[PDB]
């Protein structure tokens, strides 16, 4: 799994709602946030199975 899946969500400055999935490595799994809609990092999905497929690991 690259780095960028032990990144914090990041909601961001805007306050749109636009729900995303991030990877939580405690947990192992991916789970959902707000996302603001700007300024985007990359532990940030459409998806469950986009997230998990980047970020699930070997």
């Amino acid at each position: 799994r690259p780095d960028f899946c032990l990144e914090p969500p990041y909601t961001g400055p805007c306050k749109a709602r636009i729900i995303r999935y991030f990877y939580n490595a405690k947990a192992g799994l991916c789970q959902t946030f707000v996302y603001g809609g700007c300024r985007a990092k990359r532990n940030n999905f459409k998806s469950a199975e986009d997230c998990m497929r980047t970020c699930g690991g070997a």
